[PDB]
């Protein structure tokens, strides 16, 4: 009888129970379950299946279009939110953002001091920084990484990967680094104790993931230089079980009385723009956070479009350079 929730563990997941689901579902008086996943296509297999046990699922922005086109979202009820409230795109008919976050560079103190890698090109240069790098096992954010260490502007991240010959070199590139890859990480928790434990020497992860493990005692750094600038969000499986209660829980769940309080720990940022009204948060608070504007400006936004025509190829090419060795 339980409305099943899940997203992809540690730290954010327990942002997202403390900050929204724990207070939604006391506010409707309602009883939920939690799960975690880290790749799409696991609630595709429960779709492929013809036994659906999740209800909502925590996806990412670029993941929403490959996964409606499968026919593994539910389409959501039209005044779910109001998209006035929210950054532009961060609203489909399948999806509902609940924050930006970014994909960033960090690197271990111990091994490079303050004169760590401060870009692509330099988190690429295996001969200016010797070390062992970190991955994530999933392409997004990781294909884009590749055409930015070959040079390519922040502003045209999206034009390059448009052709066949950027989208080869992109791998090319990724292939070129994978010998220097000591690890292909698959979570965020994962990421963050390989960070607490110094076992990289730098890593492409999730910026609330670094904050959480630098809080923790590691001697890492980072920078948004270069980081993608994410949306996660959330969807309703196709064929829910309790497909209705799931989107009375999403509607509350937006809502910015909940929303203000996603970052009170985690190094996250509410999409809700009502949120920022009632938190009033700090520019200290704001200087860990993807959205802020100086955090913006050297940055680059995900392209959803890049990933609803190129996923399939960008998903299968991936798994070779991670399978080379
Ligand atoms: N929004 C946040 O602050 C969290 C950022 C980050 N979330 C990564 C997600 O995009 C990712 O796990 C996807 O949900 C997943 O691949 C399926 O779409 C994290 O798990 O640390
Ligand atoms: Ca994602
Ligand atoms: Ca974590």
């Amino acid at each position: 009888m339980d409305v099943v929730i899940a997203s992809s563990g540690g730290g954010w997941q327990e942002a997202q129970d403390k900050a929204l689901w724990a207070p939604a579902a006391k506010a409707l008086n309602i009883t939920y379950t939690q799960d975690t996943f880290q790749n799409w296509a696991e609630a595709r297999a429960q779709v492929e299946s013809g036994s659906v046990t999740w209800d909502i699922i925590q996806i990412g922005i670029a993941d929403e279009p490959q996964a409606k086109a499968a026919g593994v979202l539910e389409k959501l009820d039209p005044d779910i939110v109001n998209k006035a409230d929210f950054p532009p795109g961060s609203v489909t008919d399948s999806f509902v953002a609940n924050s930006n976050y970014s994909t960033l560079i960090a690197w271990n103190k111990k091994t490079y001091g303050d004169n760590g890698p401060k870009s692509m090109a330099d988190f690429f240069d295996v001969k200016k920084f010797p070390g062992k790098r970190a991955l994530w096992n999933q392409p997004i954010g990781m294909i884009e990484a590749a055409a930015l260490a070959l040079g390519t502007p922040r502003d045209k991240v999206y034009e390059f990967l448009s052709t066949e010959e950027g989208r080869k070199a992109a791998i090319a590139k990724l292939t070129e680094l994978a010998p220097s890859v000591s690890v292909w990480w698959e979570s965020g928790a994962q990421a963050a104790q390989l960070i607490k434990d110094g076992e990289v020497d730098m890593i492409i992860t999730w910026g609330g993931r670094v904050q959480g493990a630098i809080n923790d005692g590691a001697n890492f750094a980072y920078t948004f230089n270069d980081a993608q600038l994410g949306t996660d969000g959330y969807a309703i499986v196709k064929g829910a079980p309790h497909r209705d209660a799931a989107m009375r829980f999403l509607k509350e769940m937006s809502k910015a009385e909940y929303q203000k309080d996603l970052p009170n720990s985690f190094a996250t940022a509410p999409a809700n723009m009502k949120a920022y009204d009632l938190a009033k948060y700090t520019p200290e608070k704001m200087a860990t956070m993807a959205s802020a504007p100086e955090n913006v400006a050297v940055q680059y936004s995900v392209d959803p479009n890049f990933w609803a025509k190129h996923a399939k190829w960008a998903s299968e090419a991936y798994d070779n350079v991670r399978l080379s060795r």
